[PDB]
């Protein structure tokens, strides 16, 4: 849900 460390490793 915090989807804000992911959107930085992918492009989420």
């Amino acid at each position: 849900r915090q989807i804000k460390i992911w959107f930085r490793k992918w492009k989420k």
